[PDB]
């Protein structure tokens, strides 16, 4: 269980508890891929910024 971060390549396997990713892109703008990271799950998405969460890898 490992997730990139943003573009160039650089993942890192998250740590236990959390087996699950994201992508924080900005609603603001269009999408923009602001933070990415390991969690375990979703906070509430701001209404200026999209929280992209997954379960799996390289999906952010």
């Amino acid at each position: 269980l490992k997730c990139n971060q943003l573009i160039p390549p650089f993942w890192k396997t998250c740590p236990k508890g959390k087996n699950l990713c994201y992508k924080m892109t900005m609603r603001a703008a269009p999408m923009v891929p602001v933070k990415r990271g390991c969690i375990d799950v979703c906070p509430k998405s701001s209404l200026l910024i999209k929280y992209m969460c997954c379960n799996t890898d390289k999906c952010n």
